[PDB]
């Protein structure tokens, strides 16, 4: 029984996430975490809140092969430049894109899974993604950037996908 | 151990008018690859073979939770039905998009199953509305047509959308 993927409204994907001081102590998690995102069509980063756990854990995996993850433990972005929109989603606002601002080029720090220092600095796809699961562990949805009136359109597609039967 | 590619609109393939099959042991593979395509869906309940380019009059269904209950028709009909009622519907090859659509909430079908044995099938109960969905494919009709030309182009533009999306 993987984890389910939780979807918006929900308060835990509101919480704000805690830092991992025991890195031994979340290896189940970082697991379940892959298995997780690996059980979804097309999901490439996944972060903790999605799953109803407060620790601060992302995990992405953008290679077509899906055998390239990446852990990020206590991530954090420490700088970024050159601000564009792009089209993002989010398996917990399933069914609605928009597009959101973010640093084309960004630099991370984080620890990987065994607990050893990361920084990672990218101006590929990655560094849009690492920036939208860092905001999840701050309880942000990519949705909470738009418009009050895509805000809304994203809730009532979110219902129809949650309520509906037929497919 | 692939399974195979479901199709998304707009496609020529969806709007085929598909074939009886006359011949019930040489569609087995097709009926299992049906199944497992289905099986792989996050939470798809009925697929017809046009979704994969296939123009065999195939459909294949499981409404359980455990998926361990499939319900394969071998040229379907609805024979008859009543009781009109607008429910939600959204389709996998429309992803993403879910409409109001009219249908009989009873309804008869006659098919055959998967070793060719004659099937009808009276029921009130959502299988019903599944039924009519998925038969509606080997006519070449999506339930997005019953609606104006208007909700068609966005339906189209949230497919897109889909499509495209990289983040996630
Ligand atoms: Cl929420
Ligand atoms: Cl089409
Ligand atoms: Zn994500
Ligand atoms: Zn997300
Ligand atoms: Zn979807
Ligand atoms: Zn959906
Ligand atoms: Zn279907
Ligand atoms: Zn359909
Ligand atoms: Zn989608």
């Amino acid at each position: 029984a993987v984890l389910e993927i939780l979807t918006a409204p929900d308060p835990r994907l509101r919480v704000q996430s805690k830092q991992v001081t025991d890195v031994a102590s979340v290896q189940t998690l970082i697991d379940d975490l892959l298995d997780t995102l690996y059980a979804t069509d097309n999901g490439i980063g996944l972060a903790a809140p999605q799953v109803g756990r407060e620790e601060a854990i992302v995990v992405i995996d953008l290679s077509d092969n899906r055998d390239q993850p990446l852990v990020l433990i206590n991530p954090k972005v420490v700088s970024g430049s050159n601000k564009e929109m792009g089209q993002e989603g989010c398996l917990s606002v399933p069914d609605y894109y928009a597009d959101v601002e973010r640093y084309t080029s960004v630099v991370v720090e984080a620890l990987d899974r065994e607990g050893k220092p990361l920084r990672i600095e990218t101006s590929d796809f990655l560094a849009i993604v690492m920036q939208h699961e860092i905001d999840h562990l701050s309880g942000n949805l990519f949705i909470d950037y738009l418009s009050p009136l895509k805000q809304q359109m994203a809730m009532k597609k979110v219902k129809k996908h949650v309520k509906n039967r037929a497919r």
